[PDB]
């Protein structure tokens, strides 16, 4: 209803799944916050529940620093906003951008890796989401 | 009133027109429509703190400084090294008053190549 | 009233601990010990957001937002060539009454100072 709020961190450096290489679908294992539950069970997809304004913001940092990574904030299999990375030599580097969203109920929201790879491992990396006001 | 906040976005990689204002063209949000036409310009509609988040993508060292009344509030960097692309970012809660106008200001620096990609937010946080 | 609770701070010119020593907003007063400490007075989702400006363009740096002495995330700017790299996170947290959340430099010393250091947060909604 009227308190919906998710947080999520990558707490691992591990590689990414097969399955996960696929859907290019960056995912994060550790959950701080789940207010409603609409943000779903590690696959990193927020399910608005009403109608109204949402906040979204993300860091996607990396180890390895190569390549270029361009992430993706998905709207509904669409594009929204961008970041990008890489092509670095450094200890870890962030793609991060943040946004506003007007949605409706059931519009799916998550992060795709739309070029680069997630080699070894993105640690540290952040997604956060809330409701700002119902509409 | 109650329910106020802002997002766009610089869909195109156009150069800039004729100020030193950093506009966004497409605008995703836009509640009371306290965010103006086609432009960086936010008037506040009443007391309260209001949050403003921003993220200024290039393609030289330019300084972008979230402007208040003509002040710059808080300052971004970006620093040109070797990249394709870099971002200014910052972000900051201020207490404003009715009438009070935020926007991007390019202290130092150019945008060519266009600043595609940028983004620019803003929500009432609680009035006062 | 007591559902209105926000802080922001600029830093302009131990236990590593960084500071902001200009605040632009504290909203009952719960931001102070002149840095980015602050003591949630409810239980609720609080937002949190900060950018620390590496100065110096040789160094590297690691901040670490804490919850009570132990970190929550982590911002990472260095071992790069490139002056004012903002090492910069943000994330929700659950927090009860009491709980302390500030920026700790974990790794690093930030050398040509730190400026237009930013560290903000608010109480999204209570519980
Ligand atoms: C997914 O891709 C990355 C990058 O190439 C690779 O390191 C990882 O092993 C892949 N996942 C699996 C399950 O092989």
């Amino acid at each position: 209803s009227a308190k919906v709020a998710f947080s999520a961190i990558r707490s691992t450096n591990h590689e990414p799944s097969e399955m996960s290489n696929r859907t290019m679908i960056i995912y994060f294992d550790q959950v701080l916050v789940n207010i409603g539950n609409n943000f779903d069970s590690e696959r990193s997809t927020f399910i608005a529940p009403r109608k109204g304004i949402y906040s979204f913001n993300f860091h996607v940092v990396k180890v390895y620093n190569r390549q270029t990574i361009q992430v993706s904030l998905m709207l509904n299999g669409w594009p929204v906003i961008s970041a990008f990375a890489g092509d670095q030599d450094v200890t870890r580097e962030a793609a991060s951008n943040g946004v506003l969203i007007q949605m409706e109920k059931g519009d799916r929201a998550y992060l795709k890796l739309e070029r680069g790879n997630l080699m070894g491992g993105w640690k540290y990396s952040t997604f956060s989401g809330f409701l700002v006001f119902p509409l």
